[PDB]
């Protein structure tokens, strides 16, 4: 788990891949979901293949060079 690149599918069509490395995982990944994307509140619902991901998916998958994309859920485009 040295060079990991996971694609994030937010807003149901917001694909932006973050550069992660085993220590990152959906958690740190999420760290960016709020930083890189902007989803900081409870709008950070991690989901891959239709299932909720954990904070240890990156280093656990290792098969996410680019093809793998974790879909998130955020129903707050601009709050309110």
């Amino acid at each position: 788990g040295y060079e990991c690149q996971l694609r994030l599918r937010l807003s149901t069509g917001k694909d932006l891949k973050l550069v992660v490395r085993s220590t990152d995982t959906v958690f740190h990944m999420k760290r960016r979901l709020h930083a890189a994307e902007g989803v900081e509140p409870g709008s950070q619902r991690w989901f891959f293949s239709g299932r909720p991901l954990t904070d240890k998916m990156k280093f656990e998958e290792l098969k996410i060079p680019k093809d793998y994309v974790v879909q998130v859920i955020v129903s707050q485009p601009v709050q309110n």
